[PDB]
């Protein structure tokens, strides 16, 4: 029986489109394969569950690219501030070519992509104060995912950054020891931490694509009629998660509108966009074999 990783609560849409692509080749295999997926983060950490999928200990799942980046480098580029100009050009890019070169640095790793999941853009929040300017960071202790990216993100505004498993975050925002993180609406809201950092400052400074994927070991394994149906079931359910993705958005922004937090949009997004220059200019100092990759991705 197979088993799959997912970070989020059961009622969340990563989860409902994970339990359908399992459903699904269920079904088509005759029960012939079955599966289960475990929802919260159960079954470890994102770094961790990573790791475990590409040794062939976990089956299935779906990983943000972000922590991704240390056991596949290709991945850096979609952890980069601002490369993407909008969520549907996300689409475009991760269903087109540059998805493409993703994916086979992916398989060369232990991975193979079924689909590319919505996760919306990223936007701070925290218990101190409203975010309108770079200079609002200064002093912040935010917290971070698991990638030195976005370490240097924060310190490029002034803000002091403390990577931290996801599952942690409620408690260090709400027993005050970090000010805030950033995530998406429903990540925000589905975690309850809206109700412990109650500014939302739509800086939407990240678009981090999200992989349902399977470990290679496990792909490699599987009858070539089976290979093929979980490929369709990878994809209808890639197609049912972007769907709920859209109505879970506007779900969650309105649940942390009516739970009183204070939303704030950024008037000026050029000041955000130059503060993350040297971000750019580090991954690339560290890693020029990147740069044709990232320029695919930020000249698109
Ligand atoms: O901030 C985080 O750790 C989380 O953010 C969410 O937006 C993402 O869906 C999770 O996979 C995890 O990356
Ligand atoms: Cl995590």
């Amino acid at each position: 029986d197979w088993r799959g990783w997912n970070i989020h609560v059961e009622d969340y849409p990563v989860s409902h489109g994970m339990e359908a692509f399992m459903e699904e080749v269920t079904e088509k295999t005759g029960g012939e394969i079955k599966g289960k997926v475990f929802h919260a983060g159960v079954l470890g950490s994102q770094p961790d569950a990573i790791e475990q999928l590409r040794l062939g200990i976990m089956d299935f799942g779906v990983f943000s690219l972000g922590p991704m980046g240390q056991a596949v480098p290709a991945t850096n580029v979609v952890s980069l501030p601002f490369v993407f100009k909008s969520v549907p050009q996300m689409y475009e890019l991760m269903d087109g070519e540059p998805g493409a070169a993703l994916g086979k640095a992916l398989e060369e790793k232990g991975i193979v992509a079924l689909g590319y999941y919505d996760a919306g853009a990223r936007s701070f929040y925290n218990s101190v104060k409203p975010i309108n300017t770079p200079e609002d960071v200064q002093g912040m202790k935010v917290r971070v995912m698991n990638n030195d990216l976005f370490v240097g993100m924060i310190e490029s505004m002034g803000g002091n950054a403390t990577p931290m498993a996801f599952a942690e975050v409620y408690q260090s925002i709400k027993t005050g020891v970090v000010d805030g993180a950033e995530n998406n609406p429903p990540s925000y809201e589905s975690t309850s931490h809206f109700e412990v950092a109650k500014y939302y400052s739509l800086t939407q400074h990240l678009i981090i694509p999200e992989c349902l994927c399977m470990s290679k070991k496990t792909f490699d394994g599987l009858t070539p009629e089976q290979q093929e149906i979980v490929k369709t079931a990878g994809k209808n359910s890639t197609d049912l998660q972007r769907k709920l993705w859209g109505e879970r958005e506007a779900a969650s922004m309105k649940i942390i509108m009516d739970g009183g937090v204070e939303v704030n949009e950024i008037a000026d997004k050029s000041a955000f966009q130059e503060a993350m220059v040297p971000v750019y200019e580090k991954y690339l100092a560290a890693n020029p074999e990147m740069t044709d990759l990232v320029n695919l991705f930020r000249n698109a």
